[PDB]
C-alpha cells in the first residue's frame, strides 16, 4: 500500500488533468515544487499544459532562463512525478496510460509523448526504436528497449 | 460553417488570422515579408526564427500548433484535384494538415504509391516519424 | 495578372528583358542588384539560393521562395526552342508540365532525348539543378524507358 | 535508529549533503551546493559536467579528488529504499567496488530479472558505468542471469 | 576564322580577351598577377575569387562563360600532338573545352581508354557528371592499343 | 635513490619532497595547491599536467613522466595489490612494473587479466604503447591460475 | 640559355638564389635566403611551406612557380642520390615524369624495389599527386 | 678520448648544445637550455615539440633540423640501450634504417620480439612516418629466426 500520493509532500491536486492546464494551473504547480524563481518565465512564455508536458532540455535553457544542468534536473525530475501520476483521458482513446503501466509504473510518464505522435495501442506495434527517441523523447534506452520488447509482443491478431 | 480557402489567401486575410490568434505582434514582420497563404502554408521553423523574428522556440510551438489547426480545417479544393485531402483524414485527421505539403511536390493519390520516406520528410515537410510511416504504409496498399 | 509577354524566349532575354520581368512580379526593389550584376537570361535561368542571397542581397528566405516561385512560372512557361533541339520540354511536359521547369538545366549540361536514358539521380541533382526527390525520381524513371 | 552505520544517501536532504562536504574538506563548495540545491538524488547522479560548469570546479584534480569521496559514499550507502531486487549485493558479490553502481542501475529501473536484456551501450550511457573492465565484467555475470 | 593559340599566350594577349570580352575591369588583377595563357586556360574559381578579386558568383559564371568560348575555339596544336581536340569535339563541339585539361596530365588518344572518372573530375577539371560519363564512355569503345 | 617507497599512501607533503629530490621544485606549488597526494601522483595525466598544474611545455612534461615512470617503477604497491600483480609485471620486464597502479585502480589482479582487452589497457588503465599493451596481453593469456 | 644537368640535390643556397633570379622571381630571394632554401629543401618544397613559411600568398604566383620547379626538376642531374639511375627510368616511361626522381630516392626506392611500390606509397611518400602519373608509374614498375 | 660514433643516448644538455652550434642552429641553444633537452629527450623529439616548445615556427627550419637530426640518429652508437644490437639489424637491411634503433628501443623491442610487431606499433608506437620503410621493416621481422 506504498500510497505516498495521500502524503504532503505530493503536489495538491492529485491526478490532475495535466493536457487541459492554463497558465493559472502552470504557475501553482511551480509554487508547489520550490520553482517559484521560473514564474515570469513561464508566465511570459505563455506555457500551458501541453507546452508543460512537451519541454524540452533547449526550451528550458533558452527560452525559460533555467542555465543550469542541475536545476534542470532537479526540474524534470518533478515534471517526471506530474507526467507519472496526470489524467491523460481527454487525449488518451486507446488507455496507453494503463499499457504503459502494466510494463512499469514509471512509464506512464510517456504517455503523452506517444499520443501526440497519433500512436495508439493499434499502432503501437509497428513503432521503431528511432521513432521512440525522436518522435516519442523517450531518452533512456532501458525504457525504449522495454517499451519497444512489448510491443513487439502484442497480439494485433 | 465553410473552411477558409488559406491557398489562395492574400496578405490582408494572413494579417486577419494573426490577430484572431493573438499573435498580432507580428503581424508587422509578416506584411514586411510579405506572406501570403502559399507562403504561410509552407512556413518553416527557420523562417519563422530568422526572416520573422520569432526568437522564442517555445513561441514558435505555440505558432504552429495555430498554423497546424489552420491547415486542418482549411480548403484545398482549389489545388487539390485528387482530394488527397480526405484520403490523408480517413486515415486520420490531422493528417488533413499535410495537404498542402502533398500537392506542392505535384503527388496526387495515383502517384503517392511511389512516394519514399525521404521525400515524405524533405520534400513533403512532414517531420514526424510516426505520420510518414503510416502515410507510407496506406499509400502502398491502395496500389 | 500574369507578368507579359507570356511563353517569352527566356533563353535570348538581355539584361532590359529581366528588368522588365522583375517590376512586373513586383521586386523592383531588386533591378538595381540584377543591373549591376548583369543577369541576363542565361543567367536568370541558372540562378542559385546562394547567387540570390549573397551576390543579389536578398537577405530573407522567405523573399527568396517568393522569388523562386515566381521564377518556376517563368520557367514553366517559356520558350526553349532556340537551345532544345531536341524537344525535351515537351518530353518533361508530358510527364507533368510542372517538369517543364527543369528543361535549361538539363539542355545546359547538354542532355537531349537520346541521352536522357543513361542519366543519374547524381547528375539530375548536382549538374541539372531538380532539388526535389519526388521530380527527379519521375524523370530518372520514365528516362530509363524511352 | 538515531546514527546508522550505512548512510541512506539516496533519501538525503541538502541539509545532509551539506554536512557531508564539510566532513570530506570541501566546504568551499557548500555554497554552490546549497544555490543548486543539492540533495541525495541529485549527489548520487553528479556528472563530471555538472560539477565542472555548474558547481564551478575547474580542475580536474579538484574534481578526481571529489569523485574518490563520492565513489566511496555510493560504496557503502544503504539502497534499500529503491532497490527492491537487491542489486547492491549483486553487485557486491561480484566485486565491493561495483556497488558503487547501484544507483545507476535502479534510476532506470533496472532490477536482477531485467539485468539479463542489458547491453554495453545502456550500461554506458543510461547507468553511467565508464570504466570498460567494469562494463564487462557486469556484462559477463549478467549473461548468467535468470530473466521473466 | 583564325582559332588563337592559347596556350601559347602572352599576358599581353590575355590583356586584350579580357578588353574583347568587356572585363577590361580585371585587366590590372590580371597583369599583376601575370597570368598567361597556360594559366588563364587552368584557372580555377578559387583563384577567380581570391588571387584575382571577383567577388561575384555571378561575375565568375559570366567569366567561365567567356573561358568556355575561349576553351571552345582555341588551337591546341603546340601541346596536343594526337589530336584530342577533334577527338572530343566529334563526341560534343562542347567537349573541346576539355582540351587542355586533358593533355595538361599527359594524356593522349592511346592512353584515354584507361582513364577513371576520379582522373577525369580530380586531374583534368571536367566538373559536370554528364560531361565525365560520356568521355568515360567513348574512351572505352576505343582502340585498346 | 628511495627503496620501496609506498606512493599510494603518499600524503602532500611526500609528493613535495620528491618533486624536490627529481628537480622539479618548481612545480611544488602547484602540486600543493591542487592537493596532490600519491593517489593522485600515480594517476596523474598529461592534460590536468598541463592544465591543472600549469606545466605547459611537452618538453618538460615529458622529463616529468620520465621521472614518474621511476618512481612508479620501484613503488611498494602493498596496500591496493593483494594478487602482487607488480612482481608479475616485473618478471615480465622490469618496465612494467610502472603499470601496476593502473590495472589495481580498475580492480584487475592476477586472475583477472586475462579477460581485458588491448583498448581497456589504454583507455581504463593508462598503458600509452601498443607493444607494451600486447606484451602484457599475450602473457596474460599464458598464465597459471587456481 | 637553358642550363644543361643541373645538380639541384647538391645546390647551395647561392644557387638557389641564382634560379630564383633567372625565372623571374626575385622579389622571393629574400625569404628563401632567410629561410636557408637550398638544393634539397627546393626539391622538396610543399604548397604549404611556398605559403606561410616563404610568404607566398597568391595561389596562382605559386602555380607559377611550380611550372618553374618542375621544368627544373625534369632537367636536373640526380647522380649524386640516384645510384640505380631511376630519372632514366622514368624518363623513358614519359619525359614528364623525371620531376618524380628525388621524391622516389627520397624514400630510399631504387629500380630493384620500384616492383613492390604501392599507390598509397607514390601519393604520400614520393608526392606524385597526379593519378594519372601514379598509375602509369606503378603499371611500368609491375612489368619490369 | 674521441668516439667515432657518438653516444647519443647518453648526451646531456652540453654535448646537444655543443651539436646545435656544430649544425648552424646556435639560434635555438637558449631554448634547448632552457627545455633541459638531454640525448634521451634529442632523439625522442618530434615535430609538435619542436615548433610549440623550442619556438621553430617554420616548417622549413623544422625540416632543415630533422634533416641534421637524422643523420646524428643515423650514426649514433645505441650499445647503452640495444643489448640485442637492432641497430645492426635495421642497418643490415638498409643503413638509412639505423635511424629507428631509438624509436624500437624505446618500446622495449628487441631483436626476439620483432617478429610480433605490427604496423601500427611501427607507426604510433616506434614512429617510423615512411610507409616505404615500414614495410621493409615489417616484411623482415615476419621472416626472422625466432
Amino acid at each position: 500500500r506504498a500510497l505516498r500520493l495521500l502524503g504532503e509532500e505530493v503536489p495538491r491536486p492529485i491526478l490532475p488533468s495535466v493536457p487541459s492546464w492554463k497558465e493559472a494551473e502552470v504557475q501553482t504547480w511551480l509554487q508547489q515544487i520550490g520553482f517559484s524563481k521560473y514564474c515570469e518565465s513561464f508566465r511570459e512564455q505563455q506555457v500551458d499544459g501541453d507546452l508543460l508536458l512537451r519541454l524540452t532540455e533547449e526550451e528550458l535553457q533558452t527560452d525559460l532562463g533555467m542555465k543550469s544542468g542541475i536545476t534542470r534536473k532537479r526540474f524534470f525530475r518533478e515534471l517526471t512525478e506530474l507526467k507519472t501520476f496526470a489524467n491523460y483521458s481527454t487525449c488518451d482513446r486507446s488507455n496507453l496510460a494503463d499499457w504503459l503501466g502494466s510494463l512499469d509504473p514509471r512509464f506512464r510518464q510517456y504517455t503523452y509523448g506517444l499520443v501526440s505522435c497519433g500512436l495508439d495501442r493499434s499502432l503501437l506495434h509497428r513503432v521503431s526504436e528511432q521513432q521512440l527517441l525522436e518522435d516519442c523523447g523517450i531518452h533512456l534506452g532501458v525504457h525504449r528497449a522495454r517499451i519497444l520488447t512489448a510491443a513487439r509482443e502484442m497480439l494485433h491478431s
